[PDB]
């Protein structure tokens, strides 16, 4: 049921997606790379110190503080859902090999019982709802873009003036491009404007992954994660393998001489895509304004900051519901995209600008290197994007596009399994817009509070509430997918966006609180996905530019966890028997010397002027600006401080190109 088209590098296809420059050059030929992370100044992940604290600490804590969850998934007492065994792994080191992306989802979604469409006309009305109300009365704004963000193909710039004229190239000739593509003349669209090519595909680390400890044996087991062949990816899974990667470390003393302590493991590793920024800049300008507006106007549903700011939503529902998806990327639906498309034009969205979106959704992907001695291979022919991925991380819209399926998926299974009697109020476009707007403003007896692939599904009183309790029934019994769309079940110990959903004894959202994961704050401390970088001199750039600031937001952040003060002091303890060191001392230097760096990046701050003008978000943010792309958004973080991260085209420029994209 048709191959993807491979090419190696060596193929003329291959070679036009990297520009003639040392840095595009070097990122189409970059063979296999691994190595530990400098975890902190002067500190790499495999140190022995390091590695005696993670074994000790991790096996003190799961002794200690077992799992709170009860048979609904509801996370109660310390609050701690799992064991601390995921910090056990040598942090640099992935496991081999990656997965090789695969090429079409169709076979995969429809071997996993899920619709290749929408099912009824009231699921088609209310995704084309999401469309009109999403995209409708945007309001133009700077295009924003991080510092030191790369290009990618076909010029891999990481400098910002240069990323500014690309951009500024790009809103002036997206009409031009689009239209080309229109003809079906892709590659003069990707000659001319660099609108094509490819997705680049980057490997990240997931630092920490699920690892238990065998009672019966004593031993450690890792979390077996599947991947797929070459032979697998490009037949959509009709031919090759998929199986478990190996996350065997014992290899690191015989290639590098770094003893492997027992029960630690290398990294997951997942498939991240960079987009050509040439086709992302128009997507990016659109957007900006999107979020801006379901931020804002839908902000009950889509707008999430605190833990008190869910609280006083989730509090005032009789039934919290918190779902969760199997692999929401790659079981993304191209027919949506499809959808998506078709609606936007008939709102009177510049056909060209449709196209671009579309394409960027079809796109080929280059794959570098899953392990030593494989990758180098483009998927997919740039002449005519045609590729089913699911959803390319790295397109200009992909939390809109993963929020968008999501909300329509989770309302149709609230309309299914619990009110049927609302089902008259979605009669054709203007009913279906008026009651998803009402439903996305927390206005009906059925709510929920969603970003992407988590939510959390609610009922007030009413005639929908007796059927919640049998949809959340159907869910812990686990033997019917409720939706036709997506795999859904229940999350075993309830949280949305990072914070933890903590019930008493009662298990009601009434009395309920909203609590930090504290596992999440030694992921973040123990396990970053990326090193120091003490390299590279402007810290701005840099995955984790002031880590040492995280100390200063950790009360506010995981205070709540009833285990906190049990924590730190875990962590003295077992910093001081593997460094004869005080772990608080530690931290408080970093953070003094981090605070005083900082002052250098923020113009409104003097020589030595401390941290009293910032919020908590603020801090997690410039320790980790990932926070910025998965839990929060521009509006959340202080104007002072999203300058030092992001830098914008002019809103003059942007202003113009949306003009011309929108409808009259
Ligand atoms: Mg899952
Ligand atoms: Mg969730």
């Amino acid at each position: 049921p048709r191959r993807a088209p491979a090419f190696p590098l060596s193929d003329i296809k291959a070679q036009m997606l990297f520009a003639n420059n040392i840095k595009a050059q070097q990122a189409s030929k970059r063979s296999f790379k691994e190595g530990a992370i400098e975890t902190y100044e002067g500190l790499l992940s495999v140190d022995p110190r390091f590695l005696s604290f993670k074994n000790e600490l991790s096996r003190y804590l799961t002794d200690h503080f077992p799992a709170n969850v009860d048979e609904y998934g509801r996370v109660y007492g310390n609050g701690v859902r799992t064991n601390f065994f995921g910090m056990r792994h040598m942090n640099g080191f992935p496991m081999i090999p990656a997965t090789w992306p695969l090429a079409s989802n169709l076979k995969k979604r429809a071997d996993a019982d899920l619709a290749d469409g929408p099912v009824s006309e009231r699921d088609n009305l209310l995704f084309r709802a999401a469309v009109r109300l999403m995209f409708s009365d945007l309001e133009p704004v700077p295009l924003k873009i991080r510092k030191g963000s790369s290009t990618c193909i076909p010029y891999f710039s990481n400098d910002m003036g240069t990323k500014i004229e690309i951009a500024e190239r790009a809103l002036e000739k997206a009409e031009e491009a689009g239209n080309l593509m229109l003809q079906g003349k892709f590659d003069d669209a990707y000659q001319l404007h660099q609108m094509g090519g490819a997705y680049y595909v980057v490997y990240r680390a997931q630092s920490t992954d699920a690892i238990t400890l065998d009672p019966k044996t004593g031993k450690f087991v890792s979390k077996d994660r599947m991947v797929a062949d070459f032979e697998y990816a490009v037949t959509g899974g009709e031919q090759g393998s998929l199986f478990a990667a190996s996350k065997d470390a014992s290899r690191l003393k015989e290639q590098y001489g770094i003893d492997v302590p027992d029960g630690f493991f290398c990294e997951r590793r997942r498939t991240a895509m960079g987009g050509p920024f040439a086709l992302n800049a128009p997507i990016m300008a659109v957007a900006q304004p999107v979020r801006n507006k379901i931020y804002s106007k839908y902000a009950y549903t889509f707008h999430h900051t605190t833990r008190l700011n869910k609280e006083e939503k989730v509090k005032e529902w009789s039934l919290c519901v918190a779902t969760d998806v199997s692999d929401h990327d790659t079981f993304w639906p191209g027919w949506l995209r499809d959808l998506i498309c078709d609606e936007l034009l008939n709102m009177g969205y510049a056909p060209w600008w449709v196209k671009l979106f579309e394409t960027s959704l079809k796109l080929p992907v280059y794959v570098g290197a899953p392990a030593p001695e494989q990758g180098h291979t483009l998927l997919g022919d740039p002449s005519n994007p045609d590729l089913e991925v699911g959803l390319s991380s790295g397109q200009g819209a992909t939390d809109l596009m993963g929020t968008l399926l999501m909300s329509i998926t989770y309302l149709v299974m609230q309309l299914d399994h619990t009110a049927p009697h609302l089902n008259s109020r979605i009669k054709d476009m203007p009913s279906a817009c008026r009651f998803l707007d009402s439903y996305w403003q927390g206005h009906e007896e059925i709510r929920q509070i969603s970003k992407s692939d988590d939510a959390m599904l609610g009922w007030t009183k009413g005639r929908a509430l007796v059927g919640g309790h049998r949809l959340f029934e159907m869910l812990k019994e686990g033997k019917v997918n409720p939706s036709p769309y997506m795999k859904i079940s229940y999350e075993h110990g309830g949280a949305f966006l990072g914070d933890i959903l903590l019930y008493d004894s009662r298990r009601e959202p009434g009395s309920a609180i909203f609590v930090g994961n504290i596992n999440s704050m030694l992921n973040n401390q123990f396990s970053p996905e990326y090193g120091v970088q003490s390299g590279v001199r402007d810290r701005s750039k840099r995955k984790r530019p002031f880590p040492g600031l995280a100390w200063a937001s950790m009360k506010d952040t995981y205070g709540a966890c009833p285990i906190y003060s049990d924590v730190l002091e875990a962590i003295e303890r077992c910093w001081w028997n593997a460094f004869g060191e005080s772990y608080r001392a530690y931290r408080e230097d970093m953070l003094k010397r981090d605070t005083l760096e900082l002052s250098r990046y923020v113009a409104s701050m003097a020589r030595q002027a401390g941290l009293a003008e910032l919020t908590p978000i603020d801090l997690e943010v410039l320790a980790d600006p990932n926070k910025l792309q998965y839990k929060w958004t521009q509006a959340d973080v202080s104007a002072n401080i999203h300058e030092v991260l992001m830098h914008g085209v002019s809103v003059e420029k942007t202003e113009r190109f949306l003009r011309s994209v929108m409808p009259r």
